[PDB]
């Protein structure tokens, strides 16, 4: 996260840190708890991931230093990548992790509501991007979960900012015209959480941008409301 501040413990209890153990253990991506065995994240996080066996989901984490060999985690039973996914820049950047065990909900770990299809018209004015990602292009994973408040950008304005790309309505952009606050390397897969009528909604999934927090380069997020039926197809299968 660029231009953010330290989160307080329990502030984003749906935020997870997804680690890979191959070749050595390290933070891979962010993710959000959306159900008691379900993590919603970005499809591009699994580039070169040949098996769910190398993955570890840690919930209830503020600081990466809380993670040692004796720290509990959730194993991943299955990686579900959207069928139409090719690359982050072309959209469909969405994946589900089916956990091997159930998350016990509490004040440190609980789900974020998916947006309502009826709320496709609501204007969100209180949106935050969170993660342990870089503070600038050449940096390192941060110990403490960071947060940054960022305004949503219309599809038309985002398309003007990304000449040469096709910014679809399945993408949602967020950023200041002057830059300064954004997601960066290591934040992808994490949530873009917006508070509406005292309820937090998972509006976006951190996907991509040209550089980090650059002037007139909003961050591009998977527009979660456009995938609610896809999520229900995968999580509510008979
Ligand atoms: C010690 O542990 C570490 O250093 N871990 C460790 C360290 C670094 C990384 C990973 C692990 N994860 C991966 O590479 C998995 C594969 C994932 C690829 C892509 C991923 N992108 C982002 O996270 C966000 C991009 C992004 C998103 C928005 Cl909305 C705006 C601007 C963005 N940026 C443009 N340029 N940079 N950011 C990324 N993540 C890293 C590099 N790149």
């Amino acid at each position: 996260i660029v231009g953010g501040t330290a989160s307080v413990r329990g502030e984003w209890p749906w935020q997870v840190t997804l680690h890979t153990t191959s070749p050595t253990q390290r933070h891979l991506c962010g993710g959000s708890i959306i159900g008691n065995q379900w993590i919603l994240t970005a499809a591009h996080c699994f580039y070169g991931v040949e098996s769910p066996k190398i993955l570890r989901v840690y919930s209830g984490i503020l600081n990466q230093s809380e993670i040692k060999e004796d720290t509990s985690f959730f194993g991943v039973q299955e990686i579900i990548i959207h069928d139409q996914y090719k690359m982050a820049e072309s959209g469909y950047d969405i994946a589900l992790l089916k956990l091997e065990t159930t998350v016990g909900y509490g004040d440190s770990q609980r789900p974020i509501c998916l947006p309502s299809k009826g709320d496709r018209n609501v204007i969100y004015t209180d949106c935050w991007v969170t993660g342990w990602g870089y503070r600038k292009l050449r940096d390192k994973i941060q110990n403490t979960l960071q947060k940054a408040k960022i305004p949503l950008v219309t599809n038309e304005e985002c398309q003007k900012r990304y000449r040469g790309h096709k910014i679809t309505h399945k993408m949602i952009c967020a950023g200041y015209r002057e830059g300064g606050k954004d997601a960066c390397k290591g934040d992808s897969g994490g949530p873009l959480s917006c508070k509406h009528n005292e309820v937090w909604h998972l509006v976006g999934i951190t996907s991509w941008g040209e550089g980090c927090a650059q002037r007139e380069r909003p961050g591009v997020y998977t527009n979660v409301v456009e995938y609610v039926d896809w999520i229900l197809e995968k999580t509510q299968a008979v």
